[PDB]
Protein backbone atom coordinates (compact mmCIF):
# COMPACT_ATOMS: atom_id res chain seq x y z
CA UNK A 1 0.00 0.00 0.00
CA UNK A 2 1.46 3.34 -0.69
CA UNK A 3 -0.68 4.84 2.67
CA UNK A 4 -0.47 2.24 5.45
CA UNK A 5 -3.70 1.22 6.98
CA UNK A 6 -2.77 2.95 9.92
CA UNK A 7 -2.61 6.29 8.01
CA UNK A 8 -5.38 8.46 8.27
CA UNK A 9 -7.15 9.25 5.40
CA UNK A 10 -9.27 12.76 7.18
CA UNK A 11 -11.69 15.97 5.80
CA UNK A 12 -11.44 19.02 8.17
CA UNK A 13 -14.05 21.67 8.99
CA UNK A 14 -14.52 24.91 11.90
CA UNK A 15 -17.26 25.45 14.17
CA UNK A 16 -18.45 28.74 12.85
CA UNK A 17 -17.48 27.98 9.08
CA UNK A 18 -20.11 24.97 9.02
CA UNK A 19 -22.23 24.48 12.22
CA UNK A 20 -24.91 27.30 12.32
CA UNK A 21 -27.47 27.56 14.62
CA UNK A 22 -25.38 30.53 16.05
CA UNK A 23 -28.21 31.51 18.42
CA UNK A 24 -29.59 27.96 20.22
CA UNK A 25 -29.05 26.32 23.01
CA UNK A 26 -27.23 28.88 24.48
CA UNK A 27 -24.76 29.93 22.50
CA UNK A 28 -23.08 33.63 22.74
CA UNK A 29 -22.09 35.73 19.98
CA UNK A 30 -18.03 34.86 19.16
CA UNK A 31 -15.40 37.89 17.55
CA UNK A 32 -16.56 36.90 13.99
CA UNK A 33 -20.48 37.05 14.51
CA UNK A 34 -19.64 40.29 15.58
CA UNK A 35 -17.03 41.21 13.08
CA UNK A 36 -19.18 39.66 10.32
CA UNK A 37 -21.91 42.34 11.16
CA UNK A 38 -18.76 45.68 10.85
CA UNK A 39 -19.42 47.26 7.44
CA UNK A 40 -16.60 46.37 5.00
CA UNK A 41 -15.14 43.71 7.11
CA UNK A 42 -16.78 40.12 4.83
CA UNK A 43 -17.66 40.46 1.74
CA UNK A 44 -21.85 40.96 0.86
CA UNK A 45 -22.13 40.98 4.33
CA UNK A 46 -22.23 37.49 5.00
CA UNK A 47 -22.02 35.90 8.31
CA UNK A 48 -22.22 31.96 10.20
CA UNK A 49 -25.75 32.67 11.33
CA UNK A 50 -26.95 29.45 9.53
CA UNK A 51 -24.02 28.20 7.48
CA UNK A 52 -24.16 24.75 6.26
CA UNK A 53 -26.45 24.22 9.02
CA UNK A 54 -24.07 21.10 10.45
CA UNK A 55 -25.44 21.43 14.13
CA UNK A 56 -28.85 20.04 12.87
CA UNK A 57 -27.70 17.92 9.77
CA UNK A 58 -24.42 16.46 12.12
CA UNK A 59 -26.10 13.31 11.50
CA UNK A 60 -26.49 13.22 7.93
CA UNK A 61 -22.84 14.54 7.22
CA UNK A 62 -21.41 11.60 9.46
CA UNK A 63 -23.30 9.01 7.22
CA UNK A 64 -22.08 11.09 3.68
CA UNK A 65 -18.47 10.82 5.53
CA UNK A 66 -19.11 7.32 6.42
CA UNK A 67 -20.26 6.13 2.81
CA UNK A 68 -16.91 7.78 1.50
CA UNK A 69 -14.65 5.93 3.80
CA UNK A 70 -13.32 8.75 5.74
CA UNK A 71 -11.23 7.64 8.60
CA UNK A 72 -10.67 10.92 10.83
CA UNK A 73 -12.46 14.01 11.20
CA UNK A 74 -10.95 17.11 12.20
CA UNK A 75 -13.60 20.07 13.43
CA UNK A 76 -13.08 22.54 15.94
CA UNK A 77 -15.56 22.97 19.24
CA UNK A 78 -16.74 26.51 19.98
CA UNK A 79 -15.60 28.27 22.96
CA UNK A 80 -18.53 30.65 23.00
CA UNK A 81 -21.06 27.00 23.10
CA UNK A 82 -19.69 25.89 26.11
CA UNK A 83 -18.41 29.16 28.05
CA UNK A 84 -21.17 31.34 26.48
CA UNK A 85 -20.33 34.19 29.44
CA UNK A 86 -16.97 33.84 31.73
CA UNK A 87 -16.86 31.38 34.03
CA UNK A 88 -20.66 29.98 33.09
CA UNK A 89 -20.24 26.36 31.58
CA UNK A 90 -23.02 25.19 29.38
CA UNK A 91 -23.89 21.63 29.23
CA UNK A 92 -26.27 22.23 26.38
CA UNK A 93 -23.31 23.39 24.58
CA UNK A 94 -21.26 20.36 25.39
CA UNK A 95 -24.19 17.78 24.83
CA UNK A 96 -24.00 18.40 21.04
CA UNK A 97 -19.90 17.51 20.88
CA UNK A 98 -20.87 14.67 22.49
CA UNK A 99 -23.57 13.46 20.21
CA UNK A 100 -21.70 14.44 17.47
CA UNK A 101 -18.40 12.54 18.64
CA UNK A 102 -20.58 9.51 19.60
CA UNK A 103 -21.57 9.66 16.00
CA UNK A 104 -18.34 9.63 14.70
CA UNK A 105 -17.24 6.91 16.75
CA UNK A 106 -19.89 4.61 16.27
CA UNK A 107 -19.16 5.08 12.47
CA UNK A 108 -15.44 4.31 12.74
CA UNK A 109 -13.67 7.77 12.23
CA UNK A 110 -11.57 9.29 14.73
CA UNK A 111 -12.17 12.68 16.18
CA UNK A 112 -9.44 15.24 15.75
CA UNK A 113 -10.86 18.25 18.01
CA UNK A 114 -9.45 21.86 17.19
CA UNK A 115 -10.18 23.66 20.51
CA UNK A 116 -9.46 27.28 19.30
CA UNK A 117 -10.28 27.95 15.77
CA UNK A 118 -10.84 31.61 16.17
CA UNK A 119 -14.41 31.74 17.19
CA UNK A 120 -13.09 33.56 20.55
CA UNK A 121 -16.11 34.72 22.79
CA UNK A 122 -17.34 38.13 22.47
CA UNK A 123 -16.79 38.40 26.29
CA UNK A 124 -13.36 37.59 26.42
CA UNK A 125 -12.64 39.87 23.35
CA UNK A 126 -14.58 42.98 25.87
CA UNK A 127 -12.18 42.38 27.97
CA UNK A 128 -9.34 42.86 26.01
CA UNK A 129 -8.96 39.32 24.22
CA UNK A 130 -5.56 38.02 23.28
CA UNK A 131 -4.21 41.35 24.27
CA UNK A 132 -5.23 40.35 27.93
CA UNK A 133 -2.59 38.28 29.57
CA UNK A 134 -5.20 36.63 31.97
CA UNK A 135 -6.82 34.82 28.54
CA UNK A 136 -4.14 32.03 29.75
CA UNK A 137 -6.57 31.04 32.60
CA UNK A 138 -9.74 31.59 30.41
CA UNK A 139 -8.45 29.70 27.98
CA UNK A 140 -6.77 26.87 30.15
CA UNK A 141 -9.92 26.66 32.27
CA UNK A 142 -11.49 26.20 28.83
CA UNK A 143 -9.52 23.51 27.49
CA UNK A 144 -9.65 21.92 30.89
CA UNK A 145 -13.22 21.48 30.63
CA UNK A 146 -13.03 20.26 27.37
CA UNK A 147 -10.26 17.39 28.49
CA UNK A 148 -12.43 16.38 31.45
CA UNK A 149 -15.89 15.60 29.81
CA UNK A 150 -14.75 14.51 25.95
CA UNK A 151 -11.61 12.81 27.14
CA UNK A 152 -13.22 9.51 26.73
CA UNK A 153 -14.40 10.36 23.27
CA UNK A 154 -11.40 12.06 21.95
CA UNK A 155 -7.95 10.90 21.76
CA UNK A 156 -6.25 13.58 19.51
CA UNK A 157 -6.47 17.09 20.53
CA UNK A 158 -5.28 20.81 18.64
CA UNK A 159 -4.74 23.49 21.25
CA UNK A 160 -4.85 26.50 17.92
CA UNK A 161 -5.29 26.45 14.11
CA UNK A 162 -3.16 28.80 12.78
CA UNK A 163 -2.04 31.59 15.45
CA UNK A 164 -0.19 33.53 12.63
CA UNK A 165 -3.43 34.14 11.31
CA UNK A 166 -4.96 35.25 15.03
CA UNK A 167 -2.39 37.28 15.39
CA UNK A 168 -1.10 39.17 11.99
CA UNK A 169 -3.95 38.69 9.85
CA UNK A 170 -6.74 39.98 12.64
CA UNK A 171 -4.28 42.50 14.81
CA UNK A 172 -1.68 43.78 12.46
CA UNK A 173 -3.51 43.24 8.45
CA UNK A 174 -6.80 43.61 10.11
CA UNK A 175 -8.70 41.07 7.40
CA UNK A 176 -9.58 38.50 10.68
CA UNK A 177 -11.60 39.45 13.65
CA UNK A 178 -11.29 41.85 15.60
CA UNK A 179 -9.52 43.52 13.03
CA UNK A 180 -7.26 45.75 14.65
CA UNK A 181 -4.02 47.23 12.55
CA UNK A 182 -1.09 47.64 14.91
CA UNK A 183 2.05 45.74 14.91
CA UNK A 184 2.73 45.58 18.50
CA UNK A 185 -0.63 44.06 19.17
CA UNK A 186 0.06 41.57 16.81
CA UNK A 187 3.04 40.46 18.40
CA UNK A 188 1.91 40.33 22.13
CA UNK A 189 -0.98 38.41 20.85
CA UNK A 190 1.14 35.43 18.94
CA UNK A 191 2.68 35.49 22.45
CA UNK A 192 -0.06 34.71 24.61
CA UNK A 193 -1.32 32.69 22.34
CA UNK A 194 1.71 30.75 22.28
CA UNK A 195 1.46 31.04 25.78
CA UNK A 196 -2.22 29.71 26.69
CA UNK A 197 -1.62 26.49 23.98
CA UNK A 198 1.41 25.96 26.47
CA UNK A 199 -0.85 26.36 29.11
CA UNK A 200 -3.47 23.84 27.87
CA UNK A 201 -0.37 21.19 27.62
CA UNK A 202 0.67 21.56 31.15
CA UNK A 203 -2.88 21.00 32.29
CA UNK A 204 -3.23 18.19 29.26
CA UNK A 205 0.61 15.94 30.63
CA UNK A 206 -1.15 16.73 34.40
CA UNK A 207 -4.60 14.56 33.33
CA UNK A 208 -2.39 11.96 31.75
CA UNK A 209 -5.20 10.46 29.55
CA UNK A 210 -4.80 7.02 28.00
CA UNK A 211 -3.75 6.71 24.60
CA UNK A 212 -4.17 10.66 23.90
CA UNK A 213 -2.28 12.85 21.77
CA UNK A 214 -1.77 16.92 21.96
CA UNK A 215 -0.61 19.00 19.44
CA UNK A 216 -0.95 22.22 17.46
CA UNK A 217 -1.53 23.36 13.85
CA UNK A 218 0.20 25.92 11.76
CA UNK A 219 0.03 27.24 8.70
CA UNK A 220 3.86 27.08 6.52
CA UNK A 221 4.50 28.12 3.34
CA UNK A 222 7.81 27.98 1.55
CA UNK A 223 9.29 31.10 0.43
CA UNK A 224 11.32 31.84 -2.55
CA UNK A 225 13.89 34.69 -3.40
CA UNK A 226 12.52 36.08 -6.74
CA UNK A 227 16.43 36.40 -7.86
CA UNK A 228 19.35 35.83 -6.55
CA UNK A 229 20.15 38.88 -5.44
CA UNK A 230 21.07 39.67 -1.47
CA UNK A 231 17.96 42.14 -1.59
CA UNK A 232 15.87 39.45 -2.96
CA UNK A 233 17.56 37.10 -0.09
CA UNK A 234 16.60 39.15 2.63
CA UNK A 235 13.08 39.90 1.38
CA UNK A 236 13.02 36.48 1.54
CA UNK A 237 14.56 35.75 4.89
CA UNK A 238 11.89 38.49 6.37
CA UNK A 239 8.76 36.58 4.80
CA UNK A 240 9.64 32.96 6.01
CA UNK A 241 10.75 34.59 9.55
CA UNK A 242 7.39 36.30 9.53
CA UNK A 243 4.85 33.70 8.24
CA UNK A 244 7.15 30.11 9.47
CA UNK A 245 9.72 30.75 11.97
CA UNK A 246 8.19 33.40 14.17
CA UNK A 247 6.31 30.52 15.58
CA UNK A 248 8.44 27.25 14.53
CA UNK A 249 11.50 28.34 16.88
CA UNK A 250 9.30 29.48 19.69
CA UNK A 251 7.65 26.17 19.95
CA UNK A 252 10.41 23.82 18.98
CA UNK A 253 13.59 25.36 19.57
CA UNK A 254 12.62 27.31 23.02
CA UNK A 255 13.64 31.06 21.95
CA UNK A 256 11.99 33.54 18.93
CA UNK A 257 13.98 33.38 15.74
CA UNK A 258 16.63 36.73 17.03
CA UNK A 259 16.55 38.15 13.07
CA UNK A 260 12.70 38.59 13.20
CA UNK A 261 13.12 39.91 17.11
CA UNK A 262 15.43 42.62 16.25
CA UNK A 263 13.79 43.27 13.11
CA UNK A 264 10.31 43.65 14.72
CA UNK A 265 11.98 45.98 17.85
CA UNK A 266 12.58 48.18 14.94
CA UNK A 267 9.04 48.75 14.93
CA UNK A 268 7.39 47.87 18.52
CA UNK A 269 7.63 46.24 21.17
CA UNK A 270 8.82 43.01 21.69
CA UNK A 271 9.63 43.48 25.53
CA UNK A 272 6.83 40.71 26.35
CA UNK A 273 9.98 37.74 25.46
CA UNK A 274 10.49 35.92 29.02
CA UNK A 275 12.58 32.83 29.51
CA UNK A 276 9.37 31.09 31.69
CA UNK A 277 7.07 32.05 29.52
CA UNK A 278 9.22 30.35 26.49
CA UNK A 279 9.19 27.49 28.75
CA UNK A 280 5.71 26.93 28.65
CA UNK A 281 5.87 27.61 24.80
CA UNK A 282 7.97 25.02 24.12
CA UNK A 283 6.74 21.95 26.07
CA UNK A 284 7.06 18.85 24.29
CA UNK A 285 4.40 17.88 21.85
CA UNK A 286 2.75 14.22 20.25
CA UNK A 287 2.53 15.77 16.70
CA UNK A 288 2.57 19.10 15.12
CA UNK A 289 -0.19 20.03 12.10
CA UNK A 290 0.66 21.44 9.09
CA UNK A 291 -1.92 23.94 7.14
CA UNK A 292 -0.39 24.10 3.65
CA UNK A 293 -1.94 25.66 0.38
CA UNK A 294 0.80 27.64 -1.65
CA UNK A 295 4.17 29.16 -1.60
CA UNK A 296 5.25 32.77 -2.28
CA UNK A 297 7.95 34.24 -4.22
CA UNK A 298 9.25 37.86 -3.31
CA UNK A 299 11.37 40.63 -4.29
CA UNK A 300 12.51 43.19 -1.96
CA UNK A 301 10.13 46.27 -1.40
CA UNK A 302 9.37 49.24 4.43
CA UNK A 303 7.64 47.47 6.69
CA UNK A 304 7.03 43.62 5.86
CA UNK A 305 6.63 45.43 2.10
CA UNK A 306 7.78 42.90 -0.10
CA UNK A 307 6.25 42.32 -3.16
CA UNK A 308 4.82 39.83 -4.61
CA UNK A 309 5.93 38.25 -7.61
CA UNK A 310 3.09 36.22 -9.65
CA UNK A 311 5.64 33.71 -11.53
CA UNK A 312 2.99 32.92 -14.16
CA UNK A 313 2.07 29.55 -13.16
CA UNK A 314 -1.63 28.20 -12.52
CA UNK A 315 -3.32 29.54 -9.26
CA UNK A 316 -6.93 28.64 -7.63
CA UNK A 317 -9.57 31.05 -7.19
CA UNK A 318 -7.69 32.42 -4.39
CA UNK A 319 -5.09 33.51 -6.34
CA UNK A 320 -2.69 31.29 -4.62
CA UNK A 321 -0.45 29.20 -7.22
CA UNK A 322 -0.55 25.10 -7.02
CA UNK A 323 2.83 24.16 -6.21
CA UNK A 324 2.70 20.50 -4.97
CA UNK A 325 6.23 20.48 -4.53
CA UNK A 326 6.51 22.74 -1.20
CA UNK A 327 4.31 20.38 0.34
CA UNK A 328 6.78 18.10 0.34
CA UNK A 329 10.02 20.61 0.99
CA UNK A 330 8.21 21.74 4.33
CA UNK A 331 7.84 18.43 5.58
CA UNK A 332 11.70 17.78 4.47
CA UNK A 333 12.25 20.87 6.65
CA UNK A 334 10.73 20.10 9.71
CA UNK A 335 12.20 16.79 9.46
CA UNK A 336 15.72 18.39 9.21
CA UNK A 337 15.61 21.50 11.58
CA UNK A 338 12.33 21.64 13.81
CA UNK A 339 10.41 17.68 14.17
CA UNK A 340 13.18 14.97 13.47
CA UNK A 341 11.07 12.26 14.39
CA UNK A 342 7.98 13.65 15.62
CA UNK A 343 4.54 12.12 14.06
CA UNK A 344 3.65 15.22 11.44
CA UNK A 345 -0.37 15.29 9.65
CA UNK A 346 -1.15 17.81 7.32
CA UNK A 347 -4.25 18.82 8.94
CA UNK A 348 -5.35 21.11 5.94
CA UNK A 349 -4.83 20.99 2.49
CA UNK A 350 -7.21 21.88 -0.49
CA UNK A 351 -8.19 24.28 -3.02
CA UNK A 352 -10.83 26.74 -4.09
CA UNK A 353 -12.31 26.42 -7.37
CA UNK A 354 -15.83 28.08 -9.46
CA UNK A 355 -17.73 24.96 -8.93
CA UNK A 356 -21.05 24.51 -10.85
CA UNK A 357 -23.82 22.20 -10.25
CA UNK A 358 -24.14 21.17 -14.21
CA UNK A 359 -27.12 19.93 -15.90
CA UNK A 360 -26.47 16.22 -15.12
CA UNK A 361 -26.39 16.78 -11.09
CA UNK A 362 -22.84 16.23 -11.11
CA UNK A 363 -20.06 18.96 -9.79
CA UNK A 364 -17.05 17.91 -12.48
CA UNK A 365 -14.25 19.98 -10.36
CA UNK A 366 -11.54 18.29 -12.19
CA UNK A 367 -9.23 20.97 -10.54
CA UNK A 368 -9.74 19.94 -7.81
CA UNK A 369 -8.94 16.77 -8.53
CA UNK A 370 -6.00 16.96 -10.31
CA UNK A 371 -5.02 19.86 -7.26
CA UNK A 372 -5.64 16.73 -4.24
CA UNK A 373 -3.71 14.42 -6.70
CA UNK A 374 -0.54 16.09 -6.92
CA UNK A 375 -0.18 16.89 -3.14
CA UNK A 376 -1.14 13.08 -1.88
CA UNK A 377 1.54 12.48 -4.58
CA UNK A 378 4.27 14.73 -2.83
CA UNK A 379 2.68 13.11 0.72
CA UNK A 380 3.81 9.91 -0.30
CA UNK A 381 7.18 10.98 -1.68
CA UNK A 382 7.88 12.06 1.95
CA UNK A 383 6.69 9.03 3.41
CA UNK A 384 9.10 6.95 1.25
CA UNK A 385 12.17 8.85 1.94
CA UNK A 386 11.26 8.29 5.46
CA UNK A 387 9.21 11.15 6.71
CA UNK A 388 6.99 10.48 9.34
CA UNK A 389 3.24 11.59 7.94
CA UNK A 390 0.36 9.79 10.17
CA UNK A 391 -2.17 11.53 8.44
CA UNK A 392 -4.11 13.83 6.05
CA UNK A 393 -6.90 16.23 6.17
CA UNK A 394 -8.41 17.53 3.42
CA UNK A 395 -10.00 21.38 3.77
CA UNK A 396 -12.88 21.19 3.42
CA UNK A 397 -15.27 18.35 3.88
CA UNK A 398 -17.84 21.38 2.18
CA UNK A 399 -18.25 24.39 1.05
CA UNK A 400 -18.66 26.91 3.99
CA UNK A 401 -18.72 30.28 5.27
CA UNK A 402 -14.31 31.55 4.10
CA UNK A 403 -14.20 34.11 6.88
CA UNK A 404 -13.63 37.94 5.56
CA UNK A 405 -14.57 35.97 1.59
CA UNK A 406 -17.72 34.75 3.23
CA UNK A 407 -19.65 32.10 1.19
CA UNK A 408 -17.87 33.12 -2.48
CA UNK A 409 -15.09 30.83 -2.19
CA UNK A 410 -16.13 27.02 -1.94
CA UNK A 411 -13.01 24.85 -0.59
CA UNK A 412 -15.32 21.59 -0.27
CA UNK A 413 -15.04 18.45 -1.32
CA UNK A 414 -18.89 17.99 -1.24
CA UNK A 415 -20.75 21.22 -2.49
CA UNK A 416 -23.48 22.71 -0.65
CA UNK A 417 -26.63 24.32 -1.86
CA UNK A 418 -27.16 26.74 0.86
CA UNK A 419 -31.27 27.91 -0.15
CA UNK A 420 -31.31 24.10 0.37
CA UNK A 421 -28.38 22.82 2.32
CA UNK A 422 -28.54 19.67 0.10
CA UNK A 423 -24.91 18.50 0.07
CA UNK A 424 -24.05 17.18 -3.55
CA UNK A 425 -20.68 15.17 -3.47
CA UNK A 426 -18.14 16.53 -5.89
CA UNK A 427 -16.21 14.39 -8.65
CA UNK A 428 -13.17 14.79 -5.98
CA UNK A 429 -15.00 13.40 -3.34
CA UNK A 430 -15.22 10.50 -4.79
CA UNK A 431 -11.73 10.51 -5.72
CA UNK A 432 -11.01 10.77 -2.37
CA UNK A 433 -13.50 7.40 -2.09
CA UNK A 434 -11.17 5.86 -4.39
CA UNK A 435 -7.99 6.54 -2.76
CA UNK A 436 -9.33 5.85 0.45
CA UNK A 437 -10.61 2.65 -0.55
CA UNK A 438 -7.61 1.20 -2.91
CA UNK A 439 -5.25 3.41 -0.37
CA UNK A 440 -3.39 3.84 -3.92
CA UNK A 441 -2.20 7.19 -6.20
NA1 LIG B 1 -21.78 29.07 11.99
NA1 LIG C 1 -23.56 40.05 8.68
NA1 LIG D 1 7.44 19.33 20.64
Amino acid sequence: LDFSKDFLFGVATASYQVEGAYNEDGRTMSIWDTFSRQDGKVYKSHNGDVACDHYHLYKDDVKMMKDLGIEAYRFSIAWPRIFPAKGQYNPKGMDFYKRLTDELLKNDIKPFATIYHWDLPQWADDLGGWLNREIVEWYGEYAEKLFSELGGYIKNWITLNEPWCSSFLSYFIGEHAPGHKDLGEALLVSHNLLLSHGKAVEIFRGLNLDDSKIGITLNLNEVFPASDSDDDKVAAQIADGFQNRWFLDPLFKGKYPQDMVEYFGKYAKVDFINDEDLKLISQKLDFLGVNYYTRAVVQKGGLLDAVQIDPGNERTEMGWEIYPESLYNILMRLKREYTYDMPLYITENGAAFNDVVEDDGRVHDEKRVEFLKQHFKEAKRFLNDGGNLKGYFVWSLMDNFEWAHGYSKRFGIVYVDYETEKRILKDSALWYKDLISTRTI
